[PDB]
């Protein structure tokens, strides 16, 4: 992973961004400009654009700041920002598909919510069904960037990558958590900051798969699947140890909890048992 | 050989130990499935020699009253625990022959799949354009669909006399599919892990038909909504898919609740279908 930025800035892998960012469509931008518009703006700056993040000299815009229906607050990157952040991924995730946990599934290819909900399902049907509900605060409003790059240096070698993935950070992408409402769709702003979201976290997995609990993990949404009460209040208090001195984040103490199932809402699904199966199940909560 | 193979030891063990995993509620003979490995520890062989001599009689399907959890019950056709682990272990043998055959917009009850993928697929063929739907309603599969149609079918790709028998007995059995997916309710089915694949292996015949006429689709199970440009072109494919299915594959389809519809009018898999004007793009949630 040396020469990583010639492979993000190939004809074919920014042809491919191109064509999925348009496909993803999305709000405009600070610079108001739609995505029907990349195309031809692509076609007369493109290699200018290209020279600028060789030499390290392309500067992203930040993010605009948008209300969405209550409402909800979205960081929306202009949609050359997206373009350049999909192309970005688009090399970084096949490098750490090898790297990360099977039991993650946010933002990933060929995984979903619902995937999540089932292993954590088969994990309560164990006999594991005392949930540790670790609540997060806001990753990107709360991460170290340093602490990131630093985690990502690791494996990606190349200080030009280094240097555009650090200045996205600047530049306040975040993670659209319209999951949590059980929501299905293309996420807004949403090219690389999730892939970041799970480099970082994935410390988390690592270090949950160590001490062999039993974990589904959505974003920053995760809960953990133990046997008993007791066990179930130490895992809470050793995992948010470890999520706060480790890793730098905050354990929201207020929305944190133990409980049993029925009590658990989780990426919108909510859980019974079914008296007839005599199984857990899930579905949508109110 | 093939038989055979779902008699193998590795196979009656994987089959034994996933039935177990899936608890469920006793059959007609009231036997739960903390009982089923004393039961095969002592009339294992026995049932083995009576499946390879096509002896074996299965037993009917119990009808079950499911509480919902918002009120209400369904009514499942639930086999014996004995009955399930013999299902599962003739579903471990099929299902890697028919996953080769399967299309891959089909996602109803087949490994590492579920209904957000399907949703998922079709929010991007809606987006692409292809906003008018082609809503078709079916009949439950297993009280319309002909079982020696379903059986010739199995047989094109299934030749051991022995596993074609045995299967069409499950399907005498009453073994159907639990249709509880489609109040967005997530977790193990009931009723034996065998009626699915059978209703996926006709159903991938309209999967073929639909292919090779260049539709856009999404299938679960006997749940299929078709993805096209206008309202004309889907009154057409309405037309065209529904006479295909009734003719060729012998179901029956309800053209009261079957419908031309644009997005936001469909309910599919528990979902309903939004525009999110922001985002400029459809997508979905629960309803
Ligand atoms: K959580
Ligand atoms: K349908």
């Amino acid at each position: 992973t040396s020469s990583l930025m010639e492979q993000i800035l190939s004809n074919d892998n920014l042809n491919r961004a191109y064509l999925q960012v348009v496909r993803n469509k999305g709000a405009e931008g600070v610079d108001g400009m739609k995505y029907t518009e990349l195309k031809e703006y692509l076609a007369k700056n493109g290699e200018i654009i290209k020279e600028q993040l060789r030499i390290r000299k392309y500067k992203p815009q930040p993010v605009r700041r948008v209300e969405i229906p209550g409402v909800r607050n979205l960081g929306v990157p202009t949609v050359t920002d997206r373009f350049i952040q999909q192309a970005i991924a688009q090399v970084l995730t096949p490098i750490y598909e090898e790297q990360f946990h099977d039991h993650s599934y946010g933002f990933r290819p060929n995984r979903c919510a619902q995937q999540a909900i089932l292993t954590a399902l088969d994990m309560m049907n164990d006999g594991n069904d005392w949930i540790v509900d670790i609540d997060l605060e806001k990753f990107f409003d709360t991460v170290n960037h340093d602490k990131l790059m630093t985690i990502i240096g690791r494996t990606i070698k190349d200080g030009d990558v280094i240097s555009i993935v650090r200045k996205y950070l600047v530049s306040g992408i975040m993670i659209d958590d319209e999951y949590e409402d059980s929501i299905v769709g293309t996420p807004q702003g949403g090219n690389l900051s999730p892939l970041l979201a799970n480099i970082m976290l994935n410390e988390l997995d690592k270090e949950m798969e160590k001490r062999g609990l039993n974990f589904v993990r959505y974003a920053d949404d995760c809960i953990i699947m133990v046997g008993s009460e007791m066990s179930a209040n130490r895992v809470m208090r050793n995992i948010s140890r470890f999520i706060e001195e480790k890793l730098g984040l905050k354990v929201n103490m207020t929305k944190s909890k133990v409980d049993r199932p029925r009590g658990i809402k989780y990426l919108g699904f909510g859980f019974y048992y079914d008296t007839s199966a005599q199984q857990f199940k899930a579905k949508p909560h109110a």
